[PDB]
DNA sequence: GCCGTAGGGCCCTACGGCT
DNA sequence: GCCGTAGGGCCCTACGGCT
């Protein structure tokens, strides 16, 4: 797979290292062919430090870069022997490519180690941006830079901002003259300073213990600051190992915890699903409307809200709309979208997708001024950093996945119970953790099931840590004529059916377990879920049945980790304070969707206002008009002779005839009264802190009889 | 393996479906009968097992899967009592390539598997490709015709909630469970074998080898049109015959793929994929003005949209069309890695963007004004373009290199000045000749350039629609010093792999069956042009090798031209002149309704104006005649019987804002309103005279020839 | 091992006309 | 054994908490 250049001198021959073909494709193009070679690898690769010996050398891409550097490695090394005298690491500017960088390091470390030193190896630095504004263009290579500038060009004659999500996404020149022209280009070289400090940091950050690295992580971070990026960062094109593993780890760390694997506590979602959940009533494909193809949504999503490869947006989507993962679904489906058998939906190409109804719930008032927008990607478009969730999604579907140095898992719960419950928290505020566990009894799954005790459940929600326990719903009925056999048609969260059956096959091929005549499946869609187990002649099952909960997972533990973003920040939380903050949200949206509903009616009305005047005082405003020659001057006549403002007068002269017609004259004073007590109702919401709390408290009665439904799993006591 | 059996292991009583894909083969797990029914998923078209030699088939991976999955042998040791199945149901996708992969399976089972129909063991499911609806009825219907045939045959006051059906994945489990394989009320088809000689007849005529054979079949089963053809009376029972199935089947295939797939329309020289794109280039103000965007969200667009088929063929095209080395006249727009002259494609759509050339606006300018004809889409939501205003000779300007079924066309790129020139020499004389013509037109303009040997092949190519021609890569000798040579590649051959083309040289030198040369080195760079470098071996003679290699390679290679098209429907072989004709036809009328156009609503909006003068003039009687009425009913049946105004004056009047009662606002009015009676007389006149029209489509190619005309890149050696 | 977001990229196959 | 539209699909890797 390699490419390589015509010269055959180490001196002034050097090698590309880049994340793929893709990119390595613009990477061959504006390359000097007689004396620069790229190298071609695959996405992330295997970090050295955790796996082991053996493995470590049938990893395909690390052999190639071994052959390619021809020195060998450990002990049999000789750098006499090497190709080239410069090893660069490209790797594309955002934060993955950082975390590409950090594994190819570490690699480098462990086994060319005097490499390093001998200063052979380097980093390259391709942009992430580039900002224009005239004949200005600026190159900023962090999220972090183009906040600041994106705020210190006052001027604003308009910009384009473009944004290279890889490196295949460059025209092959801009990846020379700025990157690969060794008469402009910013290579850093890797020097190694203080060798027991380096190991200490390969450790720490690379190494199995996952603690330290979290530690490290709460101890480095930088939030919602700007007033960071300081300073001088020395003008030499050289960079200590350390100082760079430990800050490209970081900025990764940060991304994916921020923004990647865990939710805001008030909507409950992870970005890539809400922007989705945007996306779509952005291009208004609501649950009225016909399916809309799934890549329409996907390469619409993608190109509009959120940079990354579909298979991690449809896969992704597609969760959101299956009725065996989401509690709740979001997205209403047509076509294959999968099996608890751990088959995948068909593909993007086939399926077609909207929202539900329950979907339009967390967007409801979003266009109202609730809650706030940030620029997208690359300054074109318009998004939400959140959405009005006028029910707790967090809880309600609960999410989980895994990020860095933590990991979350949150179980979804049932609705009635968490809005009887937050119902209370708002009545009382005081709430103790017992109480709310009168109306909301605890996890309700979409697989239905059991749960064994309050025990585990009742640790979570004080805590957030709790072993949960899960079995299955199981028979035993009998069939004539001697016999037993096993009936299971309700299963655990998240239990992968066809994987289960196959370590009970297991166990028996292997007389691990006794009075198995055969196994089967016969789940189908108008007989739900049902797997029989035929049972031997009389030998007990219920001994084997209680031996199926102990060696497989028809029983299994959900072990709860209910750490959700609050303020922008990683913190593990409570049942209680879930409640707090996400009552906290509705309690501040429904405020400024009353700011909105407030302004409005007053504007209108110092619309109507105007409208009145000039229709008894009709034919003065005429010959007024007449007179009047220009737009500009036509203005000022009503302005000064009537006094009117200006929003007052172009919205009289814009006024249509219909309107002049002697029926809307008293169809405008009773839609004008309709205003003054329409704003009665505002100005008294505003002043009074607790009509409003009330007012919350009224439309989340609605949403729980309106969606509201009845438990599935039963928790058996004791 | 890949084959999720059932329960039962009684043979009578069990049936094993034969979907395309995984990705429908799980509708279908989630559908089924777990108990009877077994699924076996392919992997899309296999193999054509007559057009193939026996020892291949016998290592291909999907047929040693249902040879063990039925578990019988094949043809000497085919043995029928061992079959694990009594019911092999042929399952594929309701679509086009559903046929053709149908085709497929049958001519498999009765090359090596005669036995297995012969009992009655081969069945044929049949999922819906549709499902209208108004409102209580629930139509399926199972091909395009069907489709035409029912969108006439409703009285449309409920208004169609039609669906389209791609593949098996569209289909919820249950849906399918029902139309397609439920013993209660499913229709399988029992396939029947009658006449053993007239199967192996359409066999060897249709999966076979005899290219002409087959094609000639098509012309005589064609049907185009199609009006209303035959139906009735489908005998009431389930059976089949096969020689039946390949017949419509195959047919019903080849000809979606020729007049809708691999071949390019006359009048704006597109296939249907490309038109798609560009079009919903189109319809997202995707122009060379705004920025470029993601390519996903084009491809993502255009697919639900416009073209129902895999992203990988959409993107695929998108890119031929944005490359400098493919399109002579490139239609879109490049922003990333879009591919080499190596053989090494583009990146993911994630990665690179675009949007339009100046060039594509040509094509698709005044698709607004009403000049083409608007279809419907494949479902039936939106309204798409059959044919773009294209107003450049684009078929020979780019050409275009597709295979169809039965027949293959083959057209090169053109130069446009030279294009446009020879289409106004035909404008001024309908009957001027193909030599004259080829004054203009030189022959083919490519974008590699290069040279090529005489026109005694570019001629036949014009006059009839075949011929062949010879391609000259342009090499130049040089020395380097001292006394020896070498020999630099500025341009290539149209159409090769530069890094292919330097594999073979290569080749015929590592195992010595050329001589004379020492050192071959590849140096192309993106500064400084084309070029590669072939060291000659000093006192050796570079003429006789750089000969020798023209043979020997694709240093020499040839373009056969082919020059077949879509013209009023169908496959028709063209020539020059006749390429040109119907082009220049369409022109003509492209521009003749959209004058008529511009017309219709110069008078709709004069009719307006006119009723605007009687109303400002009198404009004081209006006041008092308007504060008077009271409902909306009675402002309108007023003005009519006092003013004489239509009802689209009297509304377009009380349609209208109070600031207009200005002074200079009365102006504007006749200033634009003389202006207008004025401008209706130029357009009443294009209309009536054909001359003074067909000047106008002259000028307005030659606007064009002046902002898009350049040279000519590619030289023509004389022999 | 396995969950859920994220990096990354390769093979079969049909079809016609050509060395 | 290649030109270009079309059918179809599977695999390596990181990251953390738990059997
Ligand atoms: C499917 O099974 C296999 C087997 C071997 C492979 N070897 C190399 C590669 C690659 N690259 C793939 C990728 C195939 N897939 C990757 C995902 C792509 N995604 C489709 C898609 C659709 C849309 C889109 C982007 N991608 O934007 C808008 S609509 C389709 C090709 C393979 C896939």
């Amino acid at each position: 797979k390699l490419a390589d250049c015509s010269s055959k001198s180490p001196e002034e021959c050097e090698i590309f290292l880049v994340e793929g073909d893709s990119a390595g494709g613009s990477t061959k193009s504006g390359r000097d062919s007689r004396t620069q070679a790229i190298l071609p690898l695959r996405g992330k690769i295997l970090n050295v430090e955790k796996a082991r010996l053996d493995r470590i050398l049938n990893n395909n891409e690390i052999r190639q870069m071994i052959t390619a550097f021809g020195t060998g490695i450990g002990g049999d090394f000789d750098l006499a022997k090497a190709r080239y005298h410069k090893i660069v690491i490209m790797t594309d500017a955002d934060v993955d490519g950082a975390h590409i960088r950090t594994l190819l390091l570490t690699f480098f470390y462990r086994f060319m180690r005097p490499l390093i030193e001998a200063g052979y190896v380097y980093i390259a630095q391709p942009p992430l941006y580039k900002l224009t504004q005239g004949k200005q263009k600026y190159y900023v290579y962090n999220d972090r830079e183009l906040d600041k500038l994106k705020s210190e060009l006052n001027p604003t004659p308009k910009w384009s901002i473009a944004r290279y999500k890889g490196l295949g996404e460059m025209n092959a020149d801009q990846l020379w003259e700025t990157t690969m022209n060794p008469e402009h280009r910013a290579l850093l070289q890797v020097k190694l300073e203080d060798a027991i400090e380096a190991d200490q940091t390969f450790e720490m950050l690379m190494g199995d213990v996952v603690e330290n690295r979290r530690q490290f992580i709460e101890d480095n971070a930088v939030y919602a600051n700007l007033d960071f990026a300081e300073l001088p960062q020395s003008r030499i094109n050289e960079r200590n190992i350390t100082s760079e593993m430990r800050e490209s780890f970081l900025d990764y760390a940060m991304s994916v915890i921020v923004a990647r694997a865990l939710p805001d506590v008030r909507d409950g979602l992870k970005p890539v699903h809400r922007r989705i959940l945007y996306g779509l009533n952005e291009q208004g494909m609501t649950p009225d409307k016909s399916y809309k193809k799934s890549a329409r949504i996907v390469g619409d999503v993608m190109g509009k809200y959120h940079p990354h490869g579909d298979s991690s947006i449809y896969e992704a989507m597609v969760r959101m709309a299956q009725d065996f993962s989401y509690r709740y679904p979001l997205v209403d489906g047509q076509g294959n979208f999968g099996s608890m058998d751990g088959d995948g939906a068909a593909a993007m190409r086939f399926t077609e997708a909207r929202m539900t109804k329950i979907t339009l719930e967390l967007l409801r008032d979003i266009n109202k001024d609730t809650i706030d927008f940030i620029d997208n990607y690359d300054g074109n478009e318009r998004e939400p950093s959140v959405l009005p969730a006028r029910f707790p999604n967090l809880l309600a579907n609960g999410a989980s996945g895994i990020a860095v140095g933590m990991a979350t898992n949150i179980p979804p719960h049932n609705l009635t119970e968490l809005i009887n419950g937050v119902l209370s928290l708002s009545k009382n505020p005081d709430i103790s953790i017992a109480e709310l566990m009168e109306d909301i009894e605890g996890p309700d799954f979409p697989t239905a099931g059991l749960i064994l005790g309050k025990s585990g459940i009742r640790r979570a929600y004080e805590t957030g840590r709790g072993s949960i326990q899960m079995r299955s719903r199981a028979v035993i009925e009998e069939r004539g004529g001697g016999r037993q056999r096993i009936v299971v048609t309700e299963i655990p969260f998240q239990v992968n059916k066809a994987r289960m059956i196959e370590k009970i096959a297991e166990l028996v091929r292997d007389k691990k377990i006794d009075g198995i005549t055969d196994l089967r499946d016969e789940t189908s869609l108008r007989t739900g879920v049902r797997v029989v187990i035929d049972v031997r002649k009389d030998a007990n099952a219920s001994v084997i049945l209680n031996n199926l909960y102990k060696q497989t997972p028809l029983q299994t533990s959900f072990g709860v980790n209910m750490i959700a973003l609050v303020n922008g920040r990683p913190k593990l939380i409570n049942l209680k304070e879930a409640l707090v903050h996400y009552l906290e949200h509705q309690k501040t949206v429904v405020r400024r969707r009353t700011q909105y509903n407030l302004r409005k009616a007053k504007d209108r009305a110092h619309i109507l206002e105007g409208l009145r005047i000039a229709l008894d005082h009709i034919d003065e405003i005429i010959s007024t008009i007449r007179e009047s020659d220009t737009d500009k001057v036509a203005m000022e006549s009503l302005q000064q002779r009537f006094k009117l403002s200006e929003k007052q007068a172009q919205a009289i002269l814009d006024m249509r005839l219909r309107r002049l017609t002697g029926l809307e004259r008293d169809k405008i004073e009773a839609e004008y009264n309709e205003l003054l007590n329409y704003i009665s109702e505002l100005e008294t919401i505003l002043a009074d802190e607790e009509v409003l709390l009330q007012l919350v408290r009224d439309e989340l009665t609605e949403i729980r009889d309106r969606f509201g439904d009845d438990r599935r799993t039963e928790i058996q006591l004791g």
